[PDB]
């Protein structure tokens, strides 16, 4: 096979670009290790920034973003019997987010990109990537038996995590900056309307606790638990006893409880790597840094890593500018640190640490009663959670 950029990934990365590179007529083919189903069955994100949304309209994929999914003016915390709302669209000028599932915009993507004939390969085992360093590099991977080649010029890891493009880079050339914190996140998708039009993130006593949705009738729920925690021990009723139990009252008995239509838990974790690049080799998203879930800025980064790395390749395809490729690592990562301290001031002022001193206890207080209690304290937090302005290259 030959391409002009190989993507490494069918997730809500390798497909935004891939559709956005399509649209500008730059040869892609997308290679994903597991099939459609699998990668549908990921519920994940739920709150997206501007910034995600209007890249999501470039790529012509937002018709039923547009009429299902929800625009938040607000959120709320929750914290030492006080409820204290942001006014996201008054404090950071104007902008806000919208709430509209990880699984629907992937899907949206994949039935779009199928519908205008893109290549997609899915089940491509054994992906592996060769000559990077020269002008012709290519990937390799098994199909239904044989194994197969595809040429590019340009290979885009978007392959989360655990994929296979970081692991292609010479450790040497990296480094990695990374937390995991001691504990995780029990979340519940059921079928009932949202006990609130807004999220509601609540730290108590017993735990974090956050009030989320996907729609009108659709709503997730997260509580804070020990790493020791199995999901299997924790059933939907012990789920929503628990949750209640960390929400003002005045909010648990309203609470419209109901069967499970899928719960996991997610361990969180903080991570970079610097930098993200390596000869024809991008990585984006997950492939190069994970946030805790905290902030909702995970598949907000992605979106901006992918933004920037699109118009990059715009500019030396179209332009003959191959040269500018060179600042995608630089141009990411201030967008990304910034995002990561977020996420990590907000993971650390709303759960409960195993072994916090009482001093620690009253400054983690402290905090939220300071920024929550302070024009410009809530300007910070209001201003960060929309998402910082994407920086304009060139
Ligand atoms: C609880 C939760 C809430 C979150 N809430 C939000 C939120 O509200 N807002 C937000 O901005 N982000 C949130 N996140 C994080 C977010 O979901 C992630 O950052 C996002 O999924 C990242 O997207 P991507 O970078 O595209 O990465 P993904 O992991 O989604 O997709 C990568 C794809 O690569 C494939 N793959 C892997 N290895 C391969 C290999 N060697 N060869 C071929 N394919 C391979 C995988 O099968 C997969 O299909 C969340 C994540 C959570 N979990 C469970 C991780």
């Amino acid at each position: 096979m030959k391409t002009q950029v190989a993507i490494i990934g069918a997730g809500p990365s390798g497909l935004l670009l891939g559709q956005l590179l399509h649209k500008a007529g730059i040869d892609n083919v997308i290679l994903e290790r597991q099939t459609p189903d699998y990668v549908l069955g990921r519920i994940r994100a739920g709150v997206l920034e501007q910034g995600m949304v209007d890249l999501l309209r470039e790529a012509g994929v937002d018709r039923r973003m547009a009429r299902d999914g929800l625009v938040h003016e607000g959120v709320e915390i929750a914290f030492a019997g006080q409820r204290r709302r942001i006014d996201l669209k008054r404090l950071s000028g104007g902008k806000t987010v919208t709430v509209y599932g990880q699984t629907e915009v992937t899907r949206d993507l994949m039935e779009a990109r199928e519908a205008c004939g893109a290549t997609t390969v899915y089940q491509a085992a054994e992906v592996r990537l060769h000559d990077l360093q020269g002008e012709r590099p290519y990937v390799t991977f098994e199909r239904d038996g044989e194994r197969l080649r595809l040429d590019c010029d340009y290979i885009a890891g978007c392959d989360g995590f655990h994929g296979i493009s970081r692991q292609s880079i010479p450790a040497e050339r990296l480094k990695v900056f990374e937390r995991v914190y001691p504990f995780g996140w029990l979340g519940l998708l059921a079928d009932t309307p949202p006990v609130s039009h807004e999220l509601i993130y609540a730290n108590h006593p017993r735990g974090f606790a956050l009030c989320s949705q996907r729609s009108a009738t659709r709503s997730r729920y997260y509580v804070q638990v020990p790493l020791s925690e199995k999901v299997e021990d924790w059933s939907d009723e012990r789920f929503w006893t628990e949750l209640k139990a960390r929400l003002p009252s005045e909010v648990a008995e309203k609470l419209v409880t109901g069967p499970s239509l899928e719960k996991s838990i997610a361990p969180l974790r903080s991570f970079v790597v610097e930098p993200m690049q390596h000869g024809r080799l991008f990585l984006a998203g997950d492939a190069a840094h994970i946030v805790p879930p905290t902030g909702a800025k995970g598949l907000n980064l992605a979106a901006s890593d992918v933004s920037t790395l699109y118009r990059l390749l715009l500019k030396a395809y179209r332009e003959g500018r191959g040269e500018l490729l060179e600042r995608y690592s630089a141009i990411c990562l201030r967008r990304i640190w910034k995002a990561e301290r977020f996420s990590w001031w907000m993971t650390s002022v709303l759960h409960r640490f195993p072994d916090t001193d009482a001093f620690s206890q009253r400054i983690q207080q402290t905090e939220l009663e300071y920024y929550l209690g302070s024009e410009a304290g809530l300007a910070t937090i209001a201003e960060n959670y929309v998402g910082l302005p994407y920086e304009e290259i060139e």
